[PDB]
């Protein structure tokens, strides 16, 4: 077995995801034998919810009483900005991390980008793993163990109507084939036919990084939480041109209802229209623009590949039920109920979990 | 049999209204005798001005010269104004007695529906409402058949990525079927066209010319489409976007994404340091690239799935926009290994108005 601490790391374009297994079956004789530095890092991780200026433990994602590699313990889910990787590597140097063990399993593009820095500054060797391989392994494992007596995955029934929208549970029991849409900084779209057989069908650079980046420019927001806050009190219809702004109603010949967006941000060439919108409106418009584009591309991929279940993951979906409901409606409405959107509780961490499972 | 002059086709879109006008160059003194005074003044109003009111523009360089149409010889003009100024156009309609020219005017686009009642009450005119996509098909097929004053209507870019070798070469739309037609307006409609009577709307995207123009106005303070493109021509998108390189330190080799490909459009703009580094021009360039490559990607997927190898891109998003045309041409060529060809047109934004004109003449 590998030595503690057991970590999986996913170094993305925007966020670094870190999954840590805290063993809870340490005997007296093990505690006796254990090194001070290991004891210190373990209590640093489990007694702090914030780490430095930017690191955060998502306490309510904690999976309790899992059995991994013959040990009973808890899974912790931790993230920080990729921008703060130099501080992270410096920490490994200063905390003597190579003495606990020299090799760590890491995925994401940062596993390649930062390899030399880890080696030179930290004296650490990365076991580099593919970001989409790790994603698949992680979602399947996290699904099979469940979420402390609740389901890992779910779907939205009647996602368009706030009068009847329900979040209902769903299992990946016999899940294949499935389309997996990974919404990070960019978007990858995977057709998955078994645990071992899958292909990257397409992607789009209009991802969560485009949402967050545009919001910062358009609204002066600086955090994702603030962007979403603004979006949840905004009205996109003031910013966008709807089909009814162009037709005065539906474009029935081609089944385009008046409420559908004809042109994203399409009113903003008008000074009068620009003057009447708020930062909140611009945030919401950015949200629906990016989401509906992804939804449309996933729909086309789903129908072409003859796949009816589409799973949406990635940290774009954090605190983003607005996006999840739009994606749900987008697939259901335009496919007349043939296509189904599925979502997950640990949306951003499956890659890091995959890196941890590889270790073990 | 044919209707009396004047002959017009109208396309009232989300952003622009397009008017096509056949100027007769075969008017006899005898016909003039029979013509009403409102017709005489409107004809000279159209031909002696290249700018109408506050915002009307005649695209003089598109004029089709010495055309024969329904037994009459003359020139076809192409005129545009913002849909925002429709109230003034309708009022001008009453001031210039448009109803004494004709009771009915042929109109396509969403605005043919939206402004119908206004045109009747204020303007004294009935609109003959016609389908925007049908008129688009009839217009491009007609305009291609006549050609552009000796030149071809449609064309492609050979070697679009390299300014050393980039060439605009003619493309004959004789036996063109099947083709994908990508109409880039405020929004985008994507058609698979199997014949002149047989086509379907495959899909579309709301991320269109209106998204490019709207975002550019918000992000840069530009007020015109021309300014937006001028700004984009002097910008560097790689300060704005996050490349595959920025994430991987090179290519993502497993799935063949080269280091230089965009991973996340506007992805650097979460960083305050990066935001302070960029200019208005960089943002305009990033906006142009993001909207264009997204349309290209979507069109590529439609073309491949429908087994269509020819994609004609139209709409006023592409007006004075050789940069976006070259990006579309490159992206389709590169990401399909030379299997898909991008085609473009000289009268990009006026095909629907032409269709409305042809409907008028039977
Ligand atoms: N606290 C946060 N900081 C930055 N981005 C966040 C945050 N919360 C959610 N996001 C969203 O998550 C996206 C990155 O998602 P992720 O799945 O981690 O992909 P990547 O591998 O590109 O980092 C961002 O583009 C943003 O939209
Ligand atoms: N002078 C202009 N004014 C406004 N938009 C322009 C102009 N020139 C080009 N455009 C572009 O053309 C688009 C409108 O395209 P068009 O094909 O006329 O569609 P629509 O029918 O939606 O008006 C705008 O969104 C903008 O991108
Ligand atoms: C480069 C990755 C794979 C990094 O996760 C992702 O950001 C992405 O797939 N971006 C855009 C993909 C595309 O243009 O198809
Ligand atoms: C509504 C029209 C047809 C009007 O030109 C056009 O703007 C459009 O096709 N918009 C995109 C709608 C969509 O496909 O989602
Ligand atoms: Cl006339």
């Amino acid at each position: 077995r590998p030595l503690f601490p057991w970590f999986g790391l996913d170094i993305g374009g925007t966020l670094v995801k870190l999954v840590y297994f805290e063993p809870k079956d340490i005997t007296a004789e093990e505690e006796e034998e254990e090194v001070e530095s290991l004891k210190s890092i373990r209590k640093y991780l489990t007694s702090n919810v914030a780490y430095g200026s930017t690191g955060i433990r998502d306490v309510h994602l904690e999976l309790k009483d899992l059995t991994l590699c013959g040990r009973k313990g808890n899974l912790h889910f931790i993230r920080f900005p990729t921008h703060d990787m130099p501080a992270f590597i410096q920490m490994g140097r200063d905390k003597n991390f190579s003495s606990l063990h020299t090799v760590f399993c890491a995925t994401g593009g940062g596993a390649y980008k930062f390899e030399q820095d880890f080696l030179t500054i930290g004296d650490l060797q990365l076991c580099k793993l593919d970001e989409l391989d790790c994603l698949i392994k992680g979602i399947l494992y996290i699904d099979s163990v469940g979420f402390n007596g609740r389901s890992q995955c779910y779907y939205f029934e009647n996602p368009a109507d706030s009068e009847k929208c329900q979040k209902l549970p769903f299992d990946l029991k016999n899940p294949y084939p499935l389309l997996l849409v990974n919404i990070g900084s960019g978007v990858s779209i995977l057709a998955v036919y078994s645990k071992d057989n899958y292909k990257r069908v397409t992607g789009t650079s209009l991802g969560g990084g485009t949402f967050f980046g545009l919001c910062c420019l358009l609204t002066g927001c600086t955090t994702f939480e603030e962007a979403l806050e603004m979006a949840s009190r905004g009205d996109s219809t003031k910013v966008d041109k709807l089909v009814r702004d162009i037709y005065g109603g539906d474009y029935e010949r081609f089944g385009l209802p008046g409420w559908a967006v004809a042109s994203s941000f399409g009113n903003m060439m008008s000074k009068e229209k620009r003057e009447a919108v708020s930062k909140e409106d611009l945030a919401r418009a950015t949200l629906i623009t990016i989401t509906n584009n992804i939804g449309s591309i996933a729909r086309m991929c789903a129908l072409n590949e003859n796949i009816n279940q589409v799973v949406f993951v990635g940290n774009f979906l954090r605190i983003n039920t607005i996006a999840m409901r739009l994606l749900a409606y987008a697939l259901d409405y335009w496919s007349k109920g043939q296509l189904k959107a599925l979502f997950s509780e640990h949306e951003g961490y499956f890659g890091a979990v995959g890196a941890l499972l590889e270790l073990l």
